[PDB]
């Protein structure tokens, strides 16, 4: 025999009905030929979001500044109106760093 | 019995050896889980959202710190109640951007 190896795929009733539609929408007449082609041609794709790593790292160091401001405000229980608008500026600068490093992509 | 239907695929030894190498290259343990996904979806895509969640988690942390600050600032009459508002708006205006603009990225990656 040309193909003596037999592999089984087990299916639910709905999964089987999906398979039937895919066969009909395919170029192939029957399951054997549909499945053979797709198992051989289907290529696994790996996808990650490492292109954001540069942006994540620049946000992070803004983070550590805002973080130490917060630790200090909490240990001295004081905050000034100058600290508030200074925060606001750091916030609108994060808004800039985000649109910028994301258009770059 | 969750899966009471079986379909059979016949292979040559060389086609079967090719499929084994593919199953090893995927995140699926065995032929069942590999075929089921590939025959119904038509592709296998392993997506790692790790770096994207590291981004949104950092933005979340900054938001916590800012809220701690704004809240405290309510204890001081010299700090305008409507200048704390102007800091809290710009944090939600940044969350908005981060979320939408990152969905535009997840679409340009699911293609």
């Amino acid at each position: 025999l040309k193909r003596p190896i037999q592999r089984i795929v087990r299916l639910s009733e709905e999964e089987n009905n999906l398979i039937k539609r895919k066969i009909e929408e395919s170029f192939f007449p029957n399951f054997q030929n549909f499945a053979l082609h797709l198992l051989i041609q289907g290529e696994i794709r790996h996808v990650d979001y490492s292109e954001l790593n540069r942006l994540t790292t620049e946000i992070h160091k803004i983070g550590i500044n805002i973080n130490q401001m917060a630790r200090l405000a909490n240990q001295f229980h004081e905050i000034s109106s100058e600290d508030i608008k200074d925060l606001t500026d750091k916030v609108q600068s994060l808004n800039a760093l985000v649109q910028s490093e994301l258009n770059k992509l």
